[PDB]
């Protein structure tokens, strides 16, 4: 699973434990839902609510995030929005 | 343009008018994010910030969104998402 970065607002290395944590859902889950809660929950653990997630294979977003906590990537052909409202 | 709603806790009037919004997204724009956009900056400015709003022809959400102030709908063939977090 090629992971490639297209849109962030976030530290090198929460980036990369988005990543992580979606490799870790999408090896579990096959329905976007499902796979979207994992990294939800998952972020609201280890980064403290509230965290938001999107995965698709076809959508595009207009939101509006709290600095730093803002991630939109591919992972393989699937894309995740992964973000905090502001 | 077939208009179906799969998940909503904001009254039917506001429901309504989110349909009737996302048409004028659809005629105005073709791509996602622009769609979204519309929809999204409408609904800051006619019921106040802050709002998402998810477009598109596939994708599953996991969001903790605000009472009342939450919708997920198919229009034709897109899917929109829109809602205030909690």
């Amino acid at each position: 699973r090629k992971a490639v970065i297209k849109n962030a607002d976030m530290s090198e290395e929460m980036q990369q434990d988005a990543v992580d944590c979606a490799t870790q859902a999408l090896e579990k889950y096959n329905i976007e839902k499902d796979i979207a809660a994992y990294i939800k929950k998952e972020f609201d653990k280890k980064y403290n609510p509230t965290w938001h997630c999107i995965v698709g294979r076809n959508f595009g977003s207009y939101v509006t995030h709290e600095t730093r906590h803002f991630i939109y990537f591919y992972l393989g052909q699937v894309a995740i929005l992964l973000f905090k409202s502001g």
